[PDB]
């Protein structure tokens, strides 16, 4: 049983790359700068003590000031050299720190892309925004505070213990040890209490800000129902709660600082009083008193932030463990063990006794079996909740069937590589998304090495090349958010051009026209009929009139195949498809 | 320059609430605690200097050991009392600070709700989240640093100048003043340079995080086209750019700290050398050396944060000026001074020669005039660019016509109060949004004092009460984002129930069923026909079959009224409406 250390040890390869010489040399130089700065900050109070002694004794300077002048100049130069070494170590190590955190983030990103519905379960705007906005900052803060506050403070504490032992290590060493122990214990307990209060304050702040954002984003609704006063009172109550929580949190912070100062000042009083008492017996000089003062101040100056340091290090460790846990996530999606590549020569589709559900307590597909001939035009229709979008998702193997299988060209898609499987399939879903880039990039996204000629051919096949030609920047016009806005038909056409760039043998149109206007619907339906020239096409449409010209139609009811056949045959059977068509006919 | 001064002058009423009591006593107590803490931190180095003097001389009315012990105990007690006074001032002032920031945020929110057009111009995704998350933070840090670091430092600097003059020579004062001036100047220049580099770093960080979020949110699309490697490389390039920018920023911070330490330690060397030189000539005592040391350290330790303080003060002033500008924003559509409340006795609608456009360079409504009789069921149809949603928006007076007007019950809507006008109108738009709360709240949002019984009646009239009854938590079920997800039909039903709770005499259905399924479409169309019992109803639909039963049909083309009449009459006319109906016949 062990954590924390384990986590830091897994992180250490990122800090210690063993692939970049320069970075290891920089880590060594940073440690050397740590040592130099600590040595200088320990040496300068000795210089101050010797200057004071020269002012109170005769020393080795005949005017006695020369030694004092030299030593006060040495004290000032030591302060400057300590700060210089600290900033030099920061400068040298910052590159290694940034590179380590960047590599960790890249690994987490690459693993996230491999997870496949670990997100479909949780894709809340708040969760995504919070995670992606916090991840790097938490680690940066934890790493910096740990490496450049705990280790330097530990080194300084050990060196101060040694020096304090050599020079009256009878009682002051015990006193400083007791003071450090009490300080750390009190800081830790009060910091845990303060972290509880801080979490409550942060929750209230998030609630108030979320209420404000929801109000401003729904301004149209507020005006529609005249709820300005109600929303104002709501936000005012939330802000009052947040203010009370913040007041209590800052009062707890004040108590923490008061206790810290009490401990520190008790140690200072004891040490200085004991030192001057020893001076009265002639044991020690006054420079020893100033020495003790400066040593204690230099020791406890980093510990002033100790509560914040502890809290931030804890949070960073938690978040780093979270990142490693995300990396150590099993991929339920595909087995693909030594899988051979899928070779689609005749693009047929087979559903063999497919039984599937999202959760074990509810069941969707009760043994659905059907055949889609290669090159045929097939439609998939059904009422709400029929599960045809689940058919679309299972064809791409977003899930694996519990009891059944899916075949492409007669080959089970569960036994082939995901790359070859998804390379043979193109899909245009109901809600098509555009990347935040130029139209040229959005169209070329279909294939990696996509050339300009292929992009032009796809824009021509999607009947959108003329629309792009009329744009001022042409293919370099940025679309999506923070860019040029496109109509729903334009988004669907860009998606069609993307899938054409991909050029897959099998195509799925999942309610492509479900939210377009009738003119645009007819235009893009003609475009889709044109694009279905030499491909196997499956059109999952809600409106039956849009797919009446299909080679065959599959009617789904309650997750099973109720009816199959051509439009005229299904109408003549006077069944479920005929009932739906009759309802929609007028 | 002077904008920050005007900003602080505008803020001062919030900090010092002239017309307000008790919080002013809190402010006075906080200032008194500031004064006590500064006095104690100035007094303790005198105790240290006198302790050193007692240790270096052999005289004194009382035993040198007694006086030395008393003075070191006084020094420790002064340190403790200074920290105690600082924490007490923080605790006392936190209430006033939180209340002032809350009142500022409330005023900004209230003024933001009283603006109509500027929302659409500023709807960027990062825009809203960034401003809402950052405004209060910026104000808080700037206020804290100003009131508790700069002003105490100014008091301490004046007191240190006075004490150095009274107890030391004109030259120590001259040197410390020149050093403070050089420190401030260097800090200012380097902090401006650092703010430039830091802004570049933040922009690159935002770009990298936005790329990561866009990749992860479009995971389905990335899998559709097998672009995992491309997305990884894009994120890696963005992260490398961000890492380089961060490295340069932290190197600039190191340079700033190096310059600050150089100035401070040059002043320290000069002052200490001058003090020991004056002591060697008998001008000053040896305790004066430690006195000067402690005074300079206590003065310049808070100035270590001067760069961050300056940057935060600048950002807070900018953001506060921006908030005050938001409060001092002119309303486009403002009420007339003595506007009477709208009295709807006969809910007719009249558009007389309405000419309107969003921008003066483009024009949408080319003098549209029409009459909607009270209690009648009217439909408004047209192509995608006809501009009928602009009719819907102008009915609610989101804008004012350029040349023309709109009447409700014979009264110009531009001459009545906005509240009564919008209270007399209810609207169900195509994309209805839910507030982040329970369904009971989402339905009761129609009216302020909406009861649970009114919610039940509205859910019954919207044919959604049974759907809510089958939910486990019933009306207390949280819906919308970060909650239970509802289908488009369910959201439209909740919106209809909301408008029913409002119970307005005039209803507008703006393409409410354009994205619903057929069974839900028929159910919600029957619901709309039912709820139109004693109300004037205007149904703006693109699909003619959904509004064929309307009393009359208004056909819009190119922003003008092309055809008017009933469904049968317009079909008989064989015009534009007949052409659209024939095209849709399918
Ligand atoms: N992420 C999910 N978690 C749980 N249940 C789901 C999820 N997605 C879909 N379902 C359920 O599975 C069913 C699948 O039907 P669906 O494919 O949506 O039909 P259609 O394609 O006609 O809308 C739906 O009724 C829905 O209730
Ligand atoms: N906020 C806006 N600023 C500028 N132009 C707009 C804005 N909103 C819409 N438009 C343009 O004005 C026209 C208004 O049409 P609209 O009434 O939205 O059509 P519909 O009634 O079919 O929704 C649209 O063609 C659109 O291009
Ligand atoms: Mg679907
Ligand atoms: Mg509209």
């Amino acid at each position: 049983r062990h954590d924390g250390w384990q986590t830091l040890k897994r992180f250490l390869p990122y800090l210690w790359p063993a692939d970049n010489a320069v970075l290891r040399r920089r880590v060594v130089g940073a440690i050397l700068m740590v040592l130099l700065g600590k040595a200088t900050t320990l040496a300068l109070p000795f210089a101050y003590k010797k200057a004071v002694d020269a002012m109170t004794l005769g020393g080795g300077a005949q005017p006695a000031l020369t030694v004092a002048l030299a030593f006060v100049l040495a004290y000032a130069l030591g302060r400057f050299s300590g700060v210089l070494f600290d900033n030099l170590r920061n400068i040298v190590f910052e590159r290694v720190g940034q590179d380590a955190t960047r590599h960790l983030a890249e690994n987490v990103f690459a693993r996230l892309h491999k997870l496949s519905l670990r997100f479909h379960l949780a894709r809340r705007t708040g969760e995504v925004t919070k995670v992606i906005e916090r991840g790097t900052k938490s680690i940066d803060t934890m790493l910096y505070f740990l490496l450049f506050n705990i280790a330097p403070t530990v080194i300084e504490l050990t060196a101060v213990i040694v020096i304090f032992w050599l020079n009256f290590g009878l009682g002051l060493v015990t006193a400083t040890i007791l003071a450090v122990i009490a300080y750390v214990w009190t800081t830790r307990t009060i910091t845990e209490w303060r972290t509880h209060l801080r979490e409550k304050m942060n929750r209230l702040d998030g609630q108030a800000l979320a209420r404000a954002v929801d109000s401003l984003l729904n301004y149209e609704t507020v005006k529609y129902f005249g709820a300005e006063s109600r929303e104002e009172a709501r936000y005012a109550s939330a802000a009052r709660a947040y203010a009370d929580a913040a007041v209590k949190s800052e009062n707890s912070l004040g108590l923490l600082n008061i206790a810290q100062a009490l401990i520190v000042n008790l140690l200072m009083a004891g040490a200085m009083a004991w030192t001057v008492y020893g001076w009265s017996q002639g044991k020690l000089t006054v420079g020893d008193l100033v020495f003790v003062n400066t040593y204690l101040t230099q020791l406890f100056r980093p510990l002033d932030m100790l509560g914040m340091v502890y809290r931030t290090i804890r949070q960073g460790l938690i978040d780093m463990a979270e990142m490693f846990r995300l990396i150590d996530t099993h991929i339920e999606v595909a087995d693909v063990p030594n899988a051979p590549a899928l070779v689609v020569n005749r693009p047929s589709v087979t559903f063999d006794n497919v039984v599937f559900g999202y959760d074990r307590d509810r069941e969707i597909l009760h043994g659905l079996s059907f055949e889609v001939a290669a090159g045929s035009r097939v439609a998939i229709v059904g009422p709400s909740g029929a599960g045809k979008s689940t058919i679309a998702r299972l064809l791409f193997r977003f899930y694996d069937p519990w009891e059944g299988r899916i075949l492409i060209d007669g080959q089970d898609i569960a036994h082939v590589t995901q790359t070859s499987l998804r390379a043979a399939l193109g899909i245009v879903p109901q809600d098509s998304v555009l990347f935040n880039d130029t139209i040229g990039y959005n169209i070329a996204y279909g294939r990696d090495g996509a050339s300009r000629a292929e992009v032009d051919a796809a824009a021509k096949g999607a009947a959108i090349a003329d629309f792009i030609a009329r744009l001022p920047q042409g293919y370099d016009t940025e679309v999506g958010e923070r860019g040029l806005k496109l109509s729903g038909g334009e988004k669907q056409r860009v998606a069609i051009a993307r899938t054409l760039v991909k050029n897959p043998p099998i195509l799925l149109f999942d309610e492509a026209t479900s939210c377009l206007d009738t003119r645009t619907e007819q235009d893009i339906l003609s475009t889709m009929r044109a694009v279905a020239s030499h491909r196997t096409t499956i059109s999952i449409a809600h409106r039956l009139s849009t797919i009446a010209d299909s080679d065959t139609i599959l009617v789904l009811d309650q997750g099973r195949l109720a009816e199959q056949g051509s439009h005229l045959d299904l109408l003549r059977r006077d069944g479920l498809y005929a009932e739906m068509w009759a309802r929609q006919a007028a």
